Order: C-alpha cells, then structure tokens, then sequence
C-alpha cells in the first residue's frame, strides 16, 4: 500500500499531480526532477497557483535540495537526461513522465535505467500503450513497463463515447474540443514552426488546432477505430475545456435516453470518472472538478433520433492529474496482489 | 441613386453600419436616434473604436444636435419611442432598426408613422421576413415594408450551406458557433434571468448558449427546413466568431471537392459574400473582413465521403453591417427601377 | 448576539456578504431584496461564482420566495422601492445597502420606514458618515442611523496611510489604484455618458478613471485632509486590485523601517485588517483574502529617505464584504452593551 | 540616402521595424536573421499580425531563402551566432539587434565581424551608450559602433521628463508603468527563475515587475541622475502601455501650465516624438500610434503646485520600432555629410 512515486517535469501537470498526491494517503511522492526549477523555486510554484489557488498544506525547505511537505521529505533534482535521475536511490517504483519531451517508449524507458520500474507518460505516445481509467485499464498487464495515460481530451471523450456506444452504438462521430490555452502557446505572436496558428497571441485569438484525441478513442475502444475524428479550438481561457461531440448513432435514441444513460453510468461503473449535470454551468464552475468528463445535459441538442450533439466539460489539469494517480494506484495493485 | 438612410440604436451595429456607409457613396446617412447617447457623445463613440480602430474621416459638432461627417450633416435624436422620430422630416426612406428591442413587425412598424418607408431589423424577427444577401434577396417584393437581415451567424452559415446543399446536398447538419461576447453579456456575474449562463463573467468563461441561426437557415433556404440546428459557445474574445458545421451529405463527396466548390462560389455568384482561404488563420486575422462567411479550408476535417466538419469565420460586427447596407441598396433598386 | 441582517441588492457585494455571513455565527441573514433576481435564480447565483468558486454549504428552495441555506430560512423580495421592503416583519435590525443606487442619506433612509433600525451603505456617500474598520470605527455613535463603509479602495488605502502617518507622517501622497473591472463597466464599447472612458470594452483596455478614495482618507483620517488624492486604472482582470501610493513623509525613514512598521501593525492593532507579505505575489494569489489591505514589501521601492512608493493588494469583493460584516458586528455591540 | 539595414531577431520588434521600414523610402531592409523562423514562415508572420493587422504591401517567396516585399528582395538567414551572419555580403551597414540575447557591447559587436558597420541594440545595454530620439541623439559621435535605443518605457518617460525638467525642474520622481505583457511572459504558470512573478499566467494576473527605465532617464538626461526610479505592473493586455509619473517639481507650477508646456513641445521640437491629447482615451486608441509618448492631459491630476501625477501612453511595439528607424536615419546622416 506504499506506492513510491517520482515526477519528471514539475510543470502544470507535474505540480497538480503532486498537489493531489500529497493531500491523500494512496500514494507517496518521494522525488521530483526538473532542471529549470530549483528547489526553493519549486516550493513557491507549489504554494501559489494562478488557476487552483494556494496550497493548503505545509511546505518547508529542509536542506539544499529537499522539501518537507506535510511532514514528508521530497528530494528534487535538476537533470536534463532522465537516465541520470537516481530514482532507485529513494525506492521510486513509478515515475510520472510529465515533461512533454519524452513521450516515446525509447525516450521514456530511460527512467528504468535509473532504478524506476514503471513509467507513466502524462500524454499520448506514438508507441506506448495508452489507457483511460474507466474504459480499458483492465487491459493492462504487469509485463508493460512504459505506458501512457493518453491526453486530457481523450480522457474526456472516451468515457462518454463508451456510454453512447454501449447503449446505442456510434456509427460515426466528429468532435470539436473548445480548449483553454496551455504552456505550449505564446503570450504574443511568436515562433511555432511546427504549428503556425499555435504561435499566435494566445489570449486574443480563437485558434484552430489539430488533435489526435478522437482517433485515440478508437485505440482505447477498438470497436470505434476509424469512426471518430475531430479538431480543436484554443480560446482565451487559462483552464477548463469542453468536448463537443456530434455523432450519428446506430439505433434510434432520444436525447432523454442519452441523458439517462449518462446519469446512470455516472452513478454506477463510471462514478468519479463521468459526471452528469443539468445546471446552467460555465467553464469556471468546473475548475477543480476531479472527474474526467462532466456531461452537460442542458447544453447539448438533438436534431433527430439518430443525430445528436453532446457537450462534456473537463478540467484539463485537475481531472487528468487525478487519473494519473488513479492509474498508478490501479497498476500497483495488479503488479502485486490483484 | 440617393438612398437616404436613418439608424435607430447607435450601438455596435449602428455605429459600424454608419462607419461603412459614410465611407462610401452608395448610401447617405442623414439621421440617427439613440436616447442614451447625446450628440457630442456620439462623435466620440464614432471616432474611437476599441475593435475597429479610429475613424478615418472628419468629424465636427456643427450645432446642438448635428454632426458633420465628411462634409455631410447628420441629425441626432434622443427618442425612446420610435414613433416620435421624425424620419420623414429629413426624407429618411430606409431605417436601420439596430436597438435590439424592436424586433417584431408590430414594434418595428412604428418607424413608418414617423415618415419612414422601409424598416430593416438588424436581427432575427419572430414574424418579419428574413433575408440573407446571396441566398434569398431575390425573394424580396416591393410590398414588404418591414424586413429582417437575420443574425450574423445565419449570414455566415446560410451562404456556406447553400454551396454545400446545391452541390452535394445536406441530409442533416449540426452547428456550433464559437462566438465572441457581445453587449448583452456582463463584465462580472450579473442578472440575466432570461439566460442564466449569459449573465456570468464574459471574459473569464466559456459559456454555452442557444441560437436559432441554424434553424433560421431552413427559412432562408426552405429545402433545408428541419435539417439543421445547433448551439453557441460564447468565449472571451471581443469580436470575430466562427461557425463549426458538422453535416452529413446526400452524395459522396471528398473534402477537396468541398474546398473547390466553396472556392468556385467565392469567385463567382457569392463573391464578396463567401470567402475562401487556405492560410493559417486565427480570429484576429478576420477582424474587419467584409465577407459574411470566410471558409477556412485547412481547419476543417472529413471523417469519410459523407460526414464532414466545416469551419467558416465571420466578423460578427463588420460583415453583418455591410450586408445591412448591401440589403438597403438592393431593395432600393427593386423599389424603383429594377 | 443575534444580529438579524438584511441585504438590498443581491449583486457582487450582496452575494459575497451573504456567503461570508452564512458561513459564520456572528450574524444571521434573514431577508434579501432584489427586483431583478427571483428566488430560484438567487439560489443559482449563490451556488456558482465565477470568481470565488462554488458555495460550500447547502441550499434549498423551500417555498415560493424562501431559501434554506445551512438549515436557516431566508426570505427574498423583489421591490424596486426600498420603502416597500418589510424588514421589520422578520426583525431585520441592520440592512446592507448594496444596490449602488441608494447611496445618499435621503435615499438610504427609506429602509427605516420598513422597520429597519440601521442602514450600512456598501459604498461612499455624499453625506452619510463613512467608517473604515481599524481606522475610525470608534468614532461611531449610537445616534447614527445611516452610515457608509466607504469604498474598497479607501478600505485598502486608509489602514496603510494610518500606519505611515502615525509612524513617519505623510506630508503629501498621490495614489493610483490598478483596479479590476466591475459590474459598472461594459463588455464591448457601450454607453456610459457619465464616464466616457468607462464605457469602453472592459477586458481589452487599460482605462483611466476617477476616484474619490484618496480624498476620502482625509475624511476617515482628518489629519490627512487635503494631503492625498489620486486616480484609477481599470485593467482586464475580473477581481483583485492593488493600491500604488507615492508619498513624501514628514520624517526621514528607510524602506526597511516602513516594512517593519507595517508588519508590526499587521500583527497588532490592525491584525486581520492590514496584512504583510514578502512573497512574490501576483493578483490571483490575493483572491479570497479576507484582509482590507495586504502590503507587498518586495514590490515597492524608495527613491530616498523621504520619497517612497508603496504597494498594497486588496480583493475588492471579499475583503470589503468582510468589513461590512465586521462593521455590523461592531455597531451592534455599541448599540447594546458595549 | 540609401541606408542598407539588417535585422537580427524577427520577433515583435524585428517584424514591426521591418513593416515600418518597407512602407517608407528612408531605409532599405536587405537581410534578416532568425534561426527559429524559416523564410516561408517569416512571410506568414509578416503578413498576419494579431496586434497590428494584416500587412498592406505585397509579399512573395522568390527563392529558397529570399522574400520579395514591395518589389524588393530580402535575404533571410538562420544563424544562432551573429558572427556567422554575412551582413557585408549584401552591403548591410546598420544592424538592428532585436533578439534580446545580445544586449552587451561584447556580444553585439559580433555583427561587425560579419561586415556590419554599426549595431543598434533594440533594448537597454549594460555598457553600450543609450540614445532617445528627441532627448540626446545629438550626443552621438561617429566613432560609436555599438549603440542602444534604450527601452520602450524609457522612450516614453524621457521626452516627458525633459519637458517637465526644462520648464519647471524635477526635484524627484517615482514612476509606475502599467505595461502590456510581452514575449518574455508565460501563458500559464511556468518557469521564470530570474523573475518569479514574471512566470505567472500573463493574461490572468496583475504582475509587479522591476524596471531600470526610470533610472535610465538619468543617463540620457544626466541632470536627472539619481532623481528618478520606479517599477512596472504587467497587466492582461497584449499591446500598449502607459507611464504614471509622480514627481515633485522645483518650481511652483499648475497643471494647466504643465499641459501647455507639453502641448507646446508636441508642436515644436518634440513633434512626432511627444504627443498631446485631451480626449477620453483608452489603451486600444493608441495601438499603432507612431509617437514615443502621448501625454494624456485629462487622466493626470495634481495635488498642489509642487506635486503632480502625469499620465503618458506609448505603443510599446509601434512607437519604439519607429524610433529605431529614426535613430538609424539620424546616425546615417552624421556618419556621412551631416
Ligand atoms: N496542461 C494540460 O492541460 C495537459 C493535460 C494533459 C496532459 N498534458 C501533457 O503533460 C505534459 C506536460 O504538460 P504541462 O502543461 O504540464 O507543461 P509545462 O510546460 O507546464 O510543464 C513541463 C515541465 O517540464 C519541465 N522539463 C522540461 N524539460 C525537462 C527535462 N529534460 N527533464 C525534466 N523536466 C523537464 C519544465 O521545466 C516544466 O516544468 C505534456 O506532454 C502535455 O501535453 C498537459
Ligand atoms: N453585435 C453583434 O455582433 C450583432 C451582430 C448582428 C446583429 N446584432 C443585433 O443588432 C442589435 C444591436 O446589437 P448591438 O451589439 O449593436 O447592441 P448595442 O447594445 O451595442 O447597441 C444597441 C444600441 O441601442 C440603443 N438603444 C436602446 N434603446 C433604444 C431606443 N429605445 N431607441 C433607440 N436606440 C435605443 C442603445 O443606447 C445602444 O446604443 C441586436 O438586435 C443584436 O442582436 C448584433
Ligand atoms: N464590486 C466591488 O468591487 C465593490 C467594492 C466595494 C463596494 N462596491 C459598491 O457596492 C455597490 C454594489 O456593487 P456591485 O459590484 O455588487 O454591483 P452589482 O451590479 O454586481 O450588484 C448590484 C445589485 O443591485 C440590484 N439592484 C438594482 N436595483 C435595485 C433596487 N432598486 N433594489 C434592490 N436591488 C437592486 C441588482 O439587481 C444587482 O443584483 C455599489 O455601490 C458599488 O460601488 C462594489
Ligand atoms: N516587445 C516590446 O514591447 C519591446 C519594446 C522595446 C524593446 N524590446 C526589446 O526588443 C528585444 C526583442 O523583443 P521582442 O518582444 O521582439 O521579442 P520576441 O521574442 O518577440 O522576438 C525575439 C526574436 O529573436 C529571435 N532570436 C532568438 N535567438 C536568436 C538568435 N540567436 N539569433 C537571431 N535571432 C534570434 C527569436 O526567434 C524571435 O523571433 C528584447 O531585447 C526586448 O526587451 C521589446
Ligand atoms: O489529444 C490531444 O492531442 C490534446 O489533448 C488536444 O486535444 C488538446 O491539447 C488541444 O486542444 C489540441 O491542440
Ligand atoms: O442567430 C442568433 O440568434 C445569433 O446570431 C447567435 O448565433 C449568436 O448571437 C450567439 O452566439 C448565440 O447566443
Ligand atoms: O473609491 C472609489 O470611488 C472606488 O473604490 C474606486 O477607487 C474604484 O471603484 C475604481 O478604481 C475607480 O474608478
Ligand atoms: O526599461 C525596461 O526595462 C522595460 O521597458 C520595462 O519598463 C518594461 O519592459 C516592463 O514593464 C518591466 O518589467
């Protein structure tokens, strides 16, 4: 029950994974690596958060490169190469790979040479198996050393798509995610040679963007392979995003049957993963929501019994970070006594 | 060729209609009414615009309630009741009804008692006939005294829907407009009892909202009646919006055939109404664009030869205001020698 | 110890006063009046807040115009005229006047005819006596029926000015408040004939504005009468503001002596009113801060031992609302057994 | 009269210098270097600007690394080391150093080894002489090879300070610049270990920041050495900033005398550098303004005849870029026949 975890990349996801982990007893963070964030600086970035407010616990700078958070010691490193991080020195079993620059199996596996046993990439991967809690975590096997928790958008769309497909079938679906800007964007028009639109002033523009999240649902849900795709629109909010899923079902279904199916799943097998609301929600109301997907019943609309537009919110930082921790706890039980 | 026009409601639409009218010779603005905007105040609101920059022409405060703009005199009024506006005193033939509070035929017809001959409501109407330039203006008849130019969103969606339906048929379509906030929204959480979400902080929220624009296309294009609906997402930008149209076609069509059809229309019968671009556009690039609908070829995506997502921009202020003036000029020729 | 309070104007201040009152046992809210907010709508505006997050307690719609919040019944009214509010029917002793349209003694006194005993205007007043907790509340006398809690800015500047003047003397001071936009501003360029700049797009502009807050300090601190003035700059944030006080002292003083004096007061007589920080704060870090004034030691700067620039934050909604409740509790003890 | 100019760093300043240079005949841009911006990408970043709108001229991609802008060929390079840029190959005499990473004389002088004769650093320098057009350009001597155009803020404050000091004397002054965010800031809370506050979410925060601009005025105006300092507040606007100068004069002066002195200079020796307005301006009204400093007469305020707060706007991108070109043209005439 003592799951020792390390974090590589103390950014938005790394710090919010950290914040949720230290406020609970299911997982212990023992080590953090980030070459661009010194230990005293890390304490400040943890204490003060523009999006999620001040850290509630207690923080102390104990030694040169240690922090004491809630009477627990955490060692910090500044290694640019993951192979140089001594995870095994402190008994790190599971590493959260949240840098954004080690998303392939060949790069992420460098944590294993440092003593780590499992690596969980906090992003989609070109070749590592992807998992979405509540959709396909039971397909995990203990022989898998490098895994992916997919993207925030996939974690929003896949639980919803599972409910719709299981109950009424998805013949075809097209998705738009209206998505808050992120750390990859620019404050003013700047270089983004791999994504020209993505370099434009983040808080002044609606910015079309590509995403693999809808195609990735066809990997976590194989029966939907080739039946979903979509795109993204980056808009001037700093956090919280929303999925807009236009799909044609296989069976006739009313919008009230869709609502009831989602509400049923939200209270049953997908409790804590898929939420259901009928309130007049706006994006700030979902800031800090721990679910992966919050279905907005009153925002969607149906054209007919076969063609519907479904709206589901997600805090792209908070919900996804909790899934990382949920995934770590799940595979920790499988690797031991399941 | 001397079309004398009056404007009721010197707001976003009223001032941008005014700005585009006085910078051309097709239409003469002679009178303006707004009880909440005095004449000296009107000069300042015309000169300085947070969205479209400074007025390029010359402005003078000639008398108590007159302005001289580009050597032309414009009289201003402060009447809360449209029937008390003496349009006929200065020969006003066509009135732009841009207050937002006289959108019914029974209310808008009050301008006729003041000497006006035709009223053009700058919004959808519950009962006045709606027109979209490039789609159904030829259905106008000179016996129509009160008419509507529909909404900005309908003026974006209808020209695009006409091209798609004429070439490949629209079996069904679902639309989302990612829309800049407007004057009906609130700076901070405030009362909006007719639209609870619409009262929430405008520049901090993604705000789902209802819209009749997609159903209204079925009125301007009768063959599409009942085949389109949708919703809106208000986001923290001050101007420029974008339509996201997910539709199933009647005939197999590739995305390249869709691009070519739109580009063809943009250079032919819909020139100046429907635009076509392949550039890496973001919303600020369309600020000041005179078209009603700018198709973004590289932002859309197709799932298959029958299911596509189409993206089209519109400056919800500038393009719509030019259509009002285009509509006035068109019906002025019909009412005289067509 | 049972202070029965009513609220007129269920807006930003009215709802945040309400939220802080019901979460404590010093004051009981029993009645609320707002003609533009129905009872079921009031529950939604209380539950969801774009700035301060979701309401933590429990909310129920008990009858036609009653809410049950934390097992306490609150009656709601929709009266445009304060004299028509039956405060005395439910034993309302103190009324929070937070509409913004009854700031004079002659208008605010209308609550007295409805059964209320004291009225506290949540804004500056042209003639009602103004009070700032920690500065001059001891000058209150039980014969005063209509009083003002001044403005948020005055509540930030006055406690700081008191410390500086008491320790080193203020010979002269000039203040700028960089202030979040508020409900009086517009989402896009709109009519504001009493303040032309104030009508311009709120979240796209730095907007100079007038303020009486610095002169008002000379009323709450009479020795500073005529020695302070200033102005405001409205900027695109939805909450939290900061005072920038440039002053010449009467005695030579180093910046470290200023820091120590403020820190001393923050731990002594001004505890809970004036805060002190040396951290690298930005505006969101002060969201929800209960103090009236949080001195930012590392942000200020001194030119010499007589000329200094002092920086102090304030949550213009949260801190001010707590002062209203603090003021009610103080005068309730004076009106009874002091 | 043929001044051949090169640009190092095709960013905000580099592109806006370029845009203003190619639209005039005083200066010819012949070469550009930026390793992170390819030639085809450079054309797109030039054509579309989120802040200053679309480029008005004509752009063509002529060869592999050439652009044709207004029938003029411009060669582009991708060299990380300035010494590897072959400026002399195309006759580049003057180089605009606008990368932000070569601000010292020892680093900026690397352009000289590539064939360049003069280097103009588009920022303050630790050791290169700084110049402000209209204040001290006549102190330039032809033996100076590496020079600085100071910062945008210094270019706003120095012309104003010169007028005040020349007419009434500045005994002491404290400055705050309310400044738009820039490319050095972050879209969301990110690493900024040299400036902790500067890493926080740019468009959601008021962010205190240090600046040397006020002390730098004491270098361009030696008589003011040690009499001015100040700080900055970064706020959520993408462009346009404003200086707030609180100063004590040496002689009694009314605010009307200050207005008249500034207006006089704006029409005389500082024409085109210092502007004067009495209109109800907000920040967007100054977007694209070519002046270095636009005095806002109605926004400032005086406490007494010796203590005043002065407000002056500046487009931190557009005005500063024009000064770079003005400085190049000035020293080009001095280096030849003055
Ligand atoms: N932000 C979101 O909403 C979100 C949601 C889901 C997944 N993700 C994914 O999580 C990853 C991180 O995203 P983010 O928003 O937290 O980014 P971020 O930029 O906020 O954080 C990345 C962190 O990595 C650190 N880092 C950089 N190079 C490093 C190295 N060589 N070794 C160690 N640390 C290094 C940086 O200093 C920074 O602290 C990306 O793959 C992203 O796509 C992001
Ligand atoms: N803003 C857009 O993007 C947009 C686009 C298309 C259509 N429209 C429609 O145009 C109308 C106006 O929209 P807007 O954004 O310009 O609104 P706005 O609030 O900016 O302007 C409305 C104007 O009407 C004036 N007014 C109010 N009552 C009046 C009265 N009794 N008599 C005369 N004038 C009066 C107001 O003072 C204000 O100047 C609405 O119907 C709106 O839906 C708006
Ligand atoms: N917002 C701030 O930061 C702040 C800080 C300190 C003081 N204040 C002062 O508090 C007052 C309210 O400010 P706010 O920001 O809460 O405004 P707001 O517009 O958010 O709220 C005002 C409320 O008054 C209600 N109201 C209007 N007319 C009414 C009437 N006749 N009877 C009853 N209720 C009525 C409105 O429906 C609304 O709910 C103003 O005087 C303001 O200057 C505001
Ligand atoms: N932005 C303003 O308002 C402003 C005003 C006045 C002065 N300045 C100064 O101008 C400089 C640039 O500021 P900016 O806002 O344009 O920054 P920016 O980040 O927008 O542009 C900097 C450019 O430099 C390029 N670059 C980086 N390394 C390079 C290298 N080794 N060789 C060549 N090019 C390289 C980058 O790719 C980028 O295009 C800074 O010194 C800044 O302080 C900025
Ligand atoms: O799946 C992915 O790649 C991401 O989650 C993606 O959907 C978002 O980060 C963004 O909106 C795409 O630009
Ligand atoms: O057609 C309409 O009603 C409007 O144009 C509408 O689409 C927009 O104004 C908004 O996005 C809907 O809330
Ligand atoms: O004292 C006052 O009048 C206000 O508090 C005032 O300072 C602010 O509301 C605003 O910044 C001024 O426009
Ligand atoms: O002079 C300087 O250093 C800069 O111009 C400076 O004033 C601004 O860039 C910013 O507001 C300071 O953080």
């Amino acid at each position: 029950m003592v799951v020792k975890v390390g974090i590589n990349g103390f950014g938005r996801i790394g710090r919010i994974v950290f914040r949720n982990a230290v406020e609970h007893d299911d997982v212990e963070i023992v080590a953090v690596n980030d070459p661009f964030i010194e230990t005293k600086y890390a304490a400040y970035m943890l204490k003060y958060d523009s999006t999620h407010g001040q850290f509630k616990g207690d923080i102390q700078h104990s030694s040169s490169n240690n922090l004491t958070v809630n009477n627990k010691t955490i060692h910090f490193y500044q290694e640019r190469d993951p192979a140089n991080i001594p995870w095994g020195k402190h008994g790190v079993d599971y590493v959260v790979e949240s840098t954004g620059v080690f998303t392939t199996t060949e790069k992420a596996k460098a944590h294993l040479s440092g003593g780590a046993k499992k690596v969980i990439i906090s992003a989609p991967s070109a070749d590592a198996p992807m998992f979405v809690m509540g959709v396909n975590e039971k397909s995990y096997r203990p022989d898998i050393s490098v895994l992916s928790n997919a993207s925030c958008t996939t974690n929003c769309l896949a639980p919803l798509a599972k409910v719709i497909h299981d109950n009424f079938g998805i013949a075809e679906g097209l998705m738009t995610t209206i998505h808050s800007y992120t750390a990859t964007q620019k404050t003013v028009d700047g270089p983004s040679h791999k994504d020209w639109r993505g370099g434009r002033t983040a808080a002044q523009n609606i910015i079309p963007s590509s995403t693999g999240a809808a195609k990735a649902v066809g990997k976590v849900i194989p029966a939907l392979n080739g039946k979903l795709t979509g795109m993204a629109m980056r808009v001037p909010t700093a956090n919280v995003s929303v999925v807009d899923l236009t799909c044609r079902t296989e069976k006739p279904v009313t919008y009230d049957q869709i609502k009831a199916a989602v509400k049923a799943a939200s209270e049953g097998e997908l409790k804590g993963i898929l939420g259901y609301s009928e309130d007049a929600l706006v994006s700030t109301d979902l800031n800090g929501d721990p679910r992966s997907s919050i279905f907005d019943a009153s925002a969607g609309i149906a054209l007919n019994d076969r063609f519907v537009k479904l709206i589901s919110w997600y805090d792209n930082e908070w919900g996804y970070s909790r899934r990382v921790l949920d995934l770590i706890a799940y595979i920790a039980k499988v690797d031991a006594g399941k």
